[PDB]
C-alpha cells in the first residue's frame, strides 16, 4: 500500500511542477527574501505597471479573467496527469473540470497571497490588498474574501508537494452535478486521499490532524466560490469575439 | 519505434483529439454513421422540397428562413471553435488582441472544413443530424440564395476524398487557427512556434493513421487554399444580400468577424 502512494505523491508533484510555472516555494521566496516585484498600490502605480509589465476597476477585473482563462488550461493539463482521469467518461471529465477550476484557482491563489497583497504576472508584480479593497463597488469586494480565505489557508503551511495531491482530491469530487459514472471518480479520490494523508504525516509529523484540517477548508472554499459566482451575476449591471473567449 | 520528440507529438495529437470531442457535439464519425445507414435509430428526415420542409418544422419566406437558420448555427459554431481554440497549448497565453485576430480570420475556414463532415454530394445534415437537406433543394432557392451552398458542396466532395477522420481534423483545425500570416498580428513569432509544433504533430498523425496515403499532409495543406477561396466568395455573396434584402438581419458576432476582413 504505502509505496503505490509514495509513487502517486511523487508523480503528482512532478506534474504539478511542469503545469504550474509559479510554484508556492518560488512565490514565498518573492514575498519575503531576491529582486523585488513591481508594487501596484495606487492609481498612478497601476498606470505605470502596465508599461513595465475602460476606467480602472474594469481593467483590473478583465486582467483577472485573462489570467483565470490561462489557469484553466494549466489545471486541465494537470488533471490529465492524474492516474485514471483520462479513462473516465469524457462528459464526466468535462464536468469535473467545469465545477473544480474555481475551487482550484482560489486554492492556488493563496500561494501567491499574504495578508497585504497578491503576486501577479508570474511574480513580476504585486498588487496590494488595500488598493483592491478601495475599488468602487462591486469591484472592491471581489478579492477581499479570497484574502480572508488565503490567510486561514496559509496558516496550514502546506508546500507544493502537499498541494499537488490536494488539488487532485478537489478535481476528483464525485458530488458534482450531472456526473454519469460516480464510482470510478470516488475510487480515484479514495486513493488520492490515502496518498494525501500519508504525504502530510511524513512531511508534517508535528502538525496533528493536518489532514482533517485541510479537508475542513473545503467548506470555506465552496462558500467563496458560491459568493464569487453571485458577484459575477451582479457584475451584469456594468468586442464580441473577446466576450466569447470569456 | 517512436522517440522522445515524436512521443511529445503523439501526446499533443491525443490532447487535441480529446478537446475536439468535448467541444464539437456532432463529429465526422457520427455524421458518417447517420449518412451511411449505420442506423434504424439515427436516420434523418429528408428535406428536398417545400412540403418536406413544412413537415420537417415540427422537430415570411423559405430562402430567408433557411439563411437565418444558417446564421444561427454559424454563431453556435463560432462558440464551439472558440472553446476548442482555448485548449490549443499556448493559445490563451498569446497577446489578447492576437487571440481575437486568429479567431476572426480562422473561424470560417474551420466552419467550412467541418461542414464537409456533414456533407456528401447529395446534401447536408442539419439540426444536429436529425435532418438532411438536399443539394438540389438548396440550389433551387431564388437568387442569389441558390448560389450560397454550391461552392461548399464542391469543396466538400474534394475534401472528403482525403478520408480524414476526427483525430486528423482536430490537429488540422488547430493548424488553421494558429496562422502567423493573418493580417494585423502583433507578435508573429510565438504564433509560428506553436504552428510549427502543430504541423509536426499533424504530419506524424497522418503518417501513422494513413501510412498508404502518399503526401496526404501536403495534399491537406493545399486544401487551405480552397477554404480561403470559399470564404472570399461567401463574403462577396453577403454584400449582395445585405443590399438586395434590406430587411434581413446579420448577427453582430458574424458582422464583427467580417468587418474589414
Ligand atoms: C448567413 C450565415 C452563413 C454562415 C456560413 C455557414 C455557417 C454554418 C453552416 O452550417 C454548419 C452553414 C451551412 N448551413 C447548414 O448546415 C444549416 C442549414 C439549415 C439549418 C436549419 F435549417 F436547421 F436552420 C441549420 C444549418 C453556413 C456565415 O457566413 O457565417
Amino acid at each position: 500500500e504505502s509505496a503505490d502512494l509514495r509513487a502517486l505523491a511523487k508523480h503528482l508533484y512532478d506534474s504539478y511542477i511542469k503545469s504550474f510555472p509559479l510554484t508556492k516555494a518560488k512565490a514565498r521566496a518573492i514575498l519575503t527574501g531576491d529582486k523585488s516585484p513591481f508594487v501596484i498600490y495606487d492609481m498612478n502605480s497601476l498606470m505605470m505597471g502596465e508599461d513595465k509589465i475602460k476606467e480602472v476597476a474594469i481593467r483590473i477585473f478583465q486582467g483577472c479573467q485573462f489570467r483565470s482563462v490561462e489557469a484553466v488550461q494549466e489545471i486541465t493539463e494537470y488533471a490529465k496527469s492524474i492516474p485514471g482521469f483520462v479513462n473516465l467518461d469524457l462528459n464526466d471529465q468535462v464536468t469535473l473540470l467545469k465545477y473544480g477550476v474555481h475551487e482550484i484557482i482560489y486554492t492556488m491563489l493563496a500561494s501567491l497571497m499574504n495578508k497585504d497583497g497578491v503576486l501577479i504576472s508570474e511574480g513580476q508584480g504585486f498588487m496590494t490588498r488595500e488598493f483592491l479593497k478601495s475599488l468602487r463597488k462591486p469591484f472592491g469586494d471581489f478579492m477581499e474574501p479570497k484574502f480572508e480565505f488565503a490567510v486561514k489557508f496559509n496558516a496550514l503551511e502546506l508546500d507544493d508537494s502537499d498541494l499537488a495531491i490536494f488539488i487532485a482530491v478537489i478535481i476528483l469530487s464525485g458530488d458534482r452535478p450531472g456526473l454519469l459514472n460516480v464510482k470510478p471518480i470516488e475510487d480515484i479520490q479514495d486513493n488520492l486521499l490515502q496518498a494525501l494523508e500519508l504525504q502530510l504525516k511524513l512531511n508534517h509529523p508535528e502538525s496533528s490532524q493536518l489532514f482533517a484540517k485541510l479537508l475542513q477548508k473545503m467548506t470555506d472554499l465552496r462558500q467563496i466560490v458560491t459568493e464569487h459566482v453571485q458577484l459575477l451575476q451582479v457584475i451584469k449591471k456594468t468586442h464580441p469575439l473577446l466576450q466569447e473567449i470569456y
